[PDB]
């Protein structure tokens, strides 16, 4: 039985980012770049007007002058010279026309007559209200970098550079299979004596949704040995990049999903130092002539299987991904209730989690509130929980207010505020 | 010109959430509930083993017993009885056979002969290592609750209950065009005199779809008066809640956004005191019998378009979508480096923050460092910024290591660590 932070060091080490694609501008949106991206040209590529307003000589200084052009777009003002008493309507956006050096912002100006005469009210300075060519971005100026994850400005970046094919890397297509002879789907309506209805497929199918990745669906799976290692052979051969179970690996005569993951490839735990749970089977398989599948065998109780998807799993799709943070957030927080930690195993204790103006010590800060009971059957207590609380084995009650570490699972930008 | 927190309750109180819709399954992941959710039976259905090993007559004790039945799930060990002097075997999940009142894990037993006897080593408590029926659930309790968010642990719950069509608040669904005579196709190569690629609405849509929304994407309208109304008609009348526009809504001669939201629908305000920027016009138009739907005006200049969408848009679509906090996360951080406010208008300027064990204080906290340069044309100061530091309009320099409030529009539960 290993500590967490080695079966997660263990896993990151098998772990191995996936080849990247070409893939179009809206489909990178999430991926991580796989390629740095450069400016063809620069930004604005033309001398542009910041203002609505008329383009001048800014050492003509006020007076009435006559307007030569109109410079809103395009070729507009194009041949035309702004040269000493003379000035140029232009918009926001315009191309500055040659000659003139500033701009005048239409609210420092009055028309004047019934054609074309404008008066500049103000003294303005060489350069004023004018975005000269390439201040926001440089021709050739690296915009974005590989492993820099795209993000709405990140697609604006691309679309600015004329990117509208981009080198990503993929995220891993992830097959999900529930095991057990008490299983009926979750459209059976009344259950028959010793039946329960599948859950922890539809919530993993969810997380997996969650993480952006494609998913398989490989239904409810009984316990029988031929039938599992035929959906597993199936599954492995698919092109699938994970495989996720769950059930099957507890001390049942009839759980067999270890002893099929250490016949298909290599096994490097089965056994982990935590709560809620104990057993979660990690594997490495290799796909027949090939590529790399990485297995998680996990709990089977509804708790300890989120739990184990949202600390070790959601990494994993990462890595693969190409993120080169991976790790999840932790923060540190106040309790807001007192909390038993266990004298043996370290807690993912589920909380909802909340930004106060006053975290219980007078200064702003996150606080925990406990989901109630954790008992690893009761999915209730990851109902809203957006953390996991780590309660280090010392097997003593933590007051309120005490302060202790946090792993963030859910959407930090969906947080419900205080 | 009003101040941004009038300009939001405005938003607030014109938007209304829109009428419920039944879903699926899996489309109901990322809504929000417009029903309570009842479990039809109880978690489990039946008394249920936690562990593998022996179900037993607790008072019995440790001793030599016959194993009578093998319960795992469904009608095994149905009409057995486990009487004082007998045993039954049990895997998790298991039925507790009738007579039985406790389990003795595998671990606390020893197979006795070469057919069907078992050493218990202990004496064991009644109810020890047993679910009792609606321990994790019980029957017509309420798992969710109307105004619930789903995440994977609320379809694992629908999923329990046997829930597979869900009443949800849907999504609203996003027009998103692009003005400018200036503008060309992000698809082109070489740019002609005066032209720039659309950038805001490839970067608008990607906005859009993190937000969850189905998007109508209308493409690029020049500064024409008849072609925008034409436009502008056809998005009212199409289906769509919100409309998204950028540019148009400066002070040229040109700019058409703002006088054709006036003579369409209600503008509840065109001006905005904050940095970036100043030109935000907001509208609610009624399409023709029939249903209202929401306008934007954004600006043209990237970074004042996408920070006018962090801020006003994003709590307009989860405001639709039903959400009982539709604001964003805003938490306290300290200053990595020194910012000048402005002395008129309070900026969003734009930031990477990351949780520190040591923030500068001693105490673990949020820091953040700016991304440059804050002109509204540069938009590579969005690129990475996961806040916007809410900084107030006092013209005074914030020395590193000062505590400010800041807006989080990223995923926080994907923030790269320290
Ligand atoms: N797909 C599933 N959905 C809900 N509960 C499950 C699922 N798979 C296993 N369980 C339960 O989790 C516990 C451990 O299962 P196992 O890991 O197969 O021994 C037992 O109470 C099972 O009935
Ligand atoms: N779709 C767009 N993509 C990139 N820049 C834009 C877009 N629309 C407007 N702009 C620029 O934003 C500034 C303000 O535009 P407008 O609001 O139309 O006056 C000008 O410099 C425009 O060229
Ligand atoms: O896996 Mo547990 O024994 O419900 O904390
Ligand atoms: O909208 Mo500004 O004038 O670049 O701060
Ligand atoms: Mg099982
Ligand atoms: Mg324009």
């Amino acid at each position: 039985m290993i500590p967490t932070e080695e079966a997660l060091r263990i896993v990151f080490g098998v772990s191995k980012r996936l080849p990247p694609v070409i893939v179009s501008l809206y489909e990178a949106l999430g991926k991580v770049l796989a390629e740095d991206i450069r400016a063809p040209d620069p930004l604005p590529p033309y001398p542009a007007s910041v203002k609505d307003g008329y383009a001048v000589v800014a050492s003509d200084g006020p007076g009435e002058y006559p307007v030569i052009t109109e410079s809103r777009a395009g070729n507009d003002g194009l041949g035309v010279t702004v040269t000493p008493g003379t000035v140029a309507y232009v918009t926001t956006g315009g191309p500055i026309p040659d000659g003139a050096d500033a701009v005048v912002q239409v609210e420092d100006t009055k028309v004047i007559g019934d054609s074309k005469r404008v008066k500049i009210l103000i003294q303005t300075k060489k350069g004023t209200d004018i975005r000269r060519v390439g201040c926001d971005i440089e021709k050739d100026a690296t915009v974005l970098t590989t492993g820099e994850r795209i993000g709405a400005s990140e697609i604006g970046l691309l679309a600015t550079a004329g990117v509208t094919m981009v080198k990503v890397y993929p995220m891993p297509i992830v097959a999900i299979l529930s095991t057990g002879d008490e299983l009926v789907e979750p459209t059976a309506g009344t259950l028959g004596r010793g039946q329960i209805r599948d859950s922890n497929r539809a919530m993993l199918v969810a997380a997996v949704m969650q993480q952006q990745c494609k998913v398989v669906d490989l239904g409810i799976v009984r316990d029988d040995r031929k039938e599992l290692e035929k959906v597993l052979d199936e599954a492995v051969s698919s092109g699938v990049d994970i495989i996720l179970t769950s059930g099957g690996v507890s001390m049942g005569d009839r759980d067999f999903v270890k002893p099929l993951l250490e016949e298909k490839g290599k096994v490097y735990f089965s056994k982990v130092l935590m709560k809620p749970g104990k057993p979660l089977t990690f594997a490495e398989i290799r796909a027949k002539p090939g590529k790399t599948v990485l297995a998680f065998g996990l709990p089977g109780n509804p708790v300890a299987c989120l739990v184990c998807f949202n600390i070790f799993v959601v990494p994993t799709i990462r890595q693969l991904a190409g993120w080169t943070s991976p790790h999840p957030l932790r923060v540190r927080l106040r309790l807001q209730e007192p909390i038993k930690s266990d004298p043996i195993r370290p807690e993912f204790h589920r909380a909802i989690i909340k930004w106060k103006d006053n975290d219980g010590s007078g200064t702003p800060g996150f606080v925990a509130e406990s989901t109630g009971h954790q008992m690893s059957s009761r999915l209730l207590s990851m109902r809203s929980a957006n953390a996991l609380l780590e309660l280090p084995a010392t097997g003593n009650v933590l007051s309120a207010g005490s302060s202790v570490s946090a792993i963030i699972v859910s959407d930090i930008s969906a947080f419900s505020i205080d």
